[PDB]
RNA sequence: UUAUCGGCGAGACCGGGAUGCACCUCCCGAAGGGUCU
């Protein structure tokens, strides 16, 4: 079985911390979480509630005058 | 960039019928001939 639960698996999948224990860094700060950047590399790179995250995901924007169709 | 985070998604046959065919001569004329054991 996985060793995730309910609350450590929505914090990885969409970054709701469910159980209300995370840490809550300063609003202020911007450098706040590197031991758990560290630690958790996917919410490094996605973020939670309150971590900005560090991957940022454009839009796919098409290159031409008709390349949509019903 | 006035903050921190979030796939919108899952299912569907669009198909079922039809002869396009029915009538027309393309023909009308001509010497290719003459020079060298």
């Amino acid at each position: 079985k996985s060793p995730f639960d309910l609350a450590e698996h929505f914090m990885l999948a969409q970054g709701v911390d469910i159980n209300g224990e995370a840490e809550t860094f300063a609003p202020g700060e911007i450098n706040a979480g590197a031991e758990l950047r560290s630690k958790n590399p996917l919410i490094s790179l996605f973020g939670r509630w309150g971590l900005s995250g560090k991957v940022g995901i454009g839009n796919a924007i098409p290159d031409g005058d008709n390349q949509w169709g019903m």
